[PDB]
């Protein structure tokens, strides 16, 4: 089953500092609107934009007060519009966030729902008496501490899986499933082509929400992929996004590759492709990432959805690290290594999604002082792990504040923009932009990256990763040397030929009949070929 | 200087818990609207309503988010005018909350504020860089804590004194205090007869907010009553309320008698009359409130106050637990220490505060589940001091929830409202309700309780607690008996006769040339006369 979204290259975009239009230091649609044509230019196709909704932004926009409306900082509803018209003019495809297993305690409907004991909204959450003094139940909040906040307005405790300003919605309750219904539907009709869903797998609560086998307990075993939730993410599909062509993108949280059909299957999936995120962090060791550990775990997913759903691929995203800087070497391979991550995760079968920046091969920074950085987990390995390394402004030039603002960014650039950038990176054809721009021209011209199967080869071996992807009589070999020495490369089942080397880090090196061949350091290779 | 202010009586209404007009069990503006006769009826003349603006209500009302709005469960500003007009027909005079220190953090302006480093409203609020990783300073809240909440949307942290939702205005920048000014008289023009000031003492900070002299410090010496305040108290009388003819209540909140002239002056005084709490919370002891100490208290600010401002007289409010059940007793001598208490403090110079249900003699409540109290402090001793005991249902009549609601009470009735209620005490002409309105008919009629000069007499006397009041040739004694034992009064000043008692709690005994006289528990007499 050929399909748009299996085909497509998607970009994801973080807007509070993609591009700043007004000068305010913070990233708006605006923004967005002016670099669609650069977009075209990388040659992506499918934009997903992170929550741009009304939130009082207590948890980076995921406490949504009005699913109707724009965020103010990034703008207006008509900006919105523009910025879908000017997107589909280019051929390209808009996915945002959906929300729905909470809202923001300032939502509309929550601030009714908390007034008193009987409103119309009383039942759209989960409001219950507590116990003597106590939590309805033991439950502890993802985000610790009780997952019941007790309300003085009416003496009961409502639920929050999530932060104490995300109130659960209550999916028993029909009119919450019809109202979320009619939202998503609004925004299919004005024009989106489809969602990231996030933080679904906890819509459906376990029952009489008892106590779980300690001050508060992990709560998973009471609200995390209970039983009926697919009664409602079945229903979700039929009264919604089974009405529209778009594509919607979930996350496998707590679920195994064997699980993970009833969530992607083709027929009967809720989503057309996901996430998963058991490849996320990586130590190194004495001697050095564990390449044989990422192996199995990318090849599960790769061979587990194999005729059975799609892989949503990516090694970047706003609640991450850069890539280069965690997988690769950004000190001494910085290029080499962001060009071999790039070919690696990219040229596997699913749909490759694009951090902004990461095209440019964008490093985490390393501010100061404590008072650069925003998110308030660092506050609470900060330059190694922290979110904001992939939050600081995207680069765009050499100009004031890397191009993103005219103004004073709301988060610092990183001092490095004035080579890590658009600008330069474009005149360069040995950059990490050229590379990925190569890579984006090599899926689109051969659709065995697209629909051919994945087959991982030398398993074994400490650090090449190695796979092929086959379609009919048309294959590749995707052969990445992942460490910062030099590897033997020998594999006696083809002979590679120097003119099926179709892209590449390093310089082609004339040879005929290759079995085995020293890689460099972080060294990646695509040869296709017909037999 | 004569004033309807100092002439007047005052009533206040805890618009949750006065009268729910629409059935949601929450009290209303329309609730109020069918009470104003009632009002009249009693004998009071100015209305002071509780906190009724916009507020996401995480402090009781006190967190504002539109001083232009009323809040949703209170009614619409059509039903507030119409509340004015009809209380303004009958005479009455209608004052409202200023809370002019902070706003809700869900305020526009907060939220504008918030937002970036640089937006119209950031210098609005009160913004800081931490100091390495820690808050600004070591200030505490008077919440507990911090004083500063950090926010990730710039790195920097806001000043709230009070709770976190309640980020303090800063009052340095001449357009916050122009924006309030303007909000002032809008409700000034919109017909308000005046207001109660909140939290007043706080609005100036000490100039480069320095660590003051320990995880937080309370910051007391930070921000309160500090030097320049009264410029910004003498600019908000000038620019407001010297513009109309109302009335304004302040606090003496860590203000000494001698420095309330400053606040409550008859010519250069921010405020026309003042509360004091110094009399607040009097625990029994073997043998039996301290009598003597409340008399000190009380006479300090009489004494203190005559010819320089104008005391605020009260007992009760919706921070404290009801009187007859704390400094009387509501189990052998209910009516008459409810009554003794009322003509206690009602005759003293100034003008009393009767709050809702006061005046019917409404107790403590006692529910024996934590689950039925509201105030998240007493979640965190509560059926004596807890502020409940003055937000359960007003006791209207003995009809299903005393005639409050035809719903569900937000909170629940005390069960003695069968008895404790307006409908069967009007009907009892021995009831702590006709005791009040003779005592409203006693100052009315006899202007010696306006202007008249208090005096102390029998100052060491341990339980009986008698004052005279001065007008000319016009004289009148108020003698209580503060315990539930009886005890001779004996004072060898004047000759008391039986046709010169005013108002007395129990019957009127014969009696002439009288110096002593035994007196019943509670017995509370108002002699009037003309030397
Ligand atoms: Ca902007
Ligand atoms: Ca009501």
């Amino acid at each position: 089953k050929k399909t748009w979204w299996k085909e497509g290259v998607a970009y994801q975009i973080y807007p509070r500092s993609f591009m700043d239009a007004n000068g305010d230091g913070i990233g708006d649609l605006r923004g967005i609107i002016e670099k669609l044509d650069y977009l075209v230019e990388l040659g992506v196709d499918i934009v997903w934009i992170c929550p741009i909704y009304r939130s009082p932004n207590a948890d980076n926009g995921y406490d949504i007060s009005d699913y109707y409306a724009i965020m103010d900082e990034f703008g207006t509803m008509d900006d919105f519009d523009e910025l879908l018209a000017q997107a589909h003019r280019r051929g390209l495809k808009v996915i945002l966030d959906l929300v729905i297993n909470h809202t923001s305690d300032e939502h509309p409907w929550f601030i009714e729902s908390r007034s008193s004991r009987d409103n119309p909204k009383r039942d759209w959450y989960i409001w219950r008496d507590g116990k003597d003094g106590r939590e309805p139940n033991n439950w502890e909040s993802i985000f610790g501490g009780s997952a019941w906040q007790y309300d003085e307005r009416t003496g009961q405790y409502y639920l929050h899986i999530f932060d104490v300003k995300q109130p659960d919605l209550n999916w028993e309750n029909s009119e919450v499933r019809q109202a979320l219904y009619e939202m998503v539907n609004w925004w299919l009709d004005k024009g989106i082509d489809g969602f990231r869903i996030d933080a679904i797998s906890h819509i459906k609560k376990k029952p009489g929400l008892p106590d779980l086998p300690l001050k508060y307990v992990p709560s998973f075993a009471g609200h995390m992929n209970q039983p009926g939730i697919m009664e409602y993410l079945r229903e979700l599909k039929e009264q919604t996004f089974a009405r529209y062509d778009i594509m919607t993108v979930g996350e496998a949280n707590g679920v195994t590759v064997d699980e993970a059909e009833q969530w992607v299957g083709e027929e009967n999936g809720v989503f057309n492709m996901i996430f998963q995120f058991e490849h996320l962090g990586l130590w190194e060791r004495r001697a050095s990432i564990d390449v044989r550990r990422l192996k199995r775990t990318l090849t599960k997913w790769q061979k587990g959805l194999e005729n059975r759903g799609w892989n949503a691929l990516f090694l970047e995203n706003h609640d991450l690290p850069r890539s280069v800087s965690t997988w690769g070497n950004d000190r001494d391979y910085w290029a080499e290594s962001a060009k071999a991550l790039g070919a690696l995760y990219f040229f596997m079968q699913g749909t490759p999604f694009i951090y902004q920046g990461q095209e440019i091969g964008m490093t985490n920074v390393r501010f100061d002082d404590i008072r650069d950085y925003r998110d308030v987990s660092a506050l609470r390995i900060i330059w190694k792990t922290g979110r904001d390394n992939s939050r600081t402004p995207m680069q765009w030039s050499g100009a004031s504040n890397a191009g993103f603002t005219t103004g004073t960014p709301w988060i610092k650039v990183n001092e490095n923009y004035r080579t890590i950038n658009v600008e330069a990176e474009r005149r360069d054809p040995n950059s990490v932009w050229s590379f990925y721009r190569q890579m984006i021209q090599l899926r689109k011209a051969n659709e065995l990256f697209v629909y051919g199967t994945y087959d991982l080869l030398l398993e074994n071996h400490p650090s090449i990763y190695a796979y092929t992807r086959t379609l009919g009589r048309d294959r590749a070999l995707v052969v990445v040397n992942l460490s910062d020495r030099p590897s033997l490369y020998r594999y006696d089942g083809f002979r590679l030929q120097s003119s099926d080397l179709a892209l590449s880090n390093y310089p082609v090196r004339p040879h005929k009949n290759a079995t085995r061949f020293k890689l460099k350091p972080y060294e990646a290779r695509v040869y296709i070929w017909k037999e």
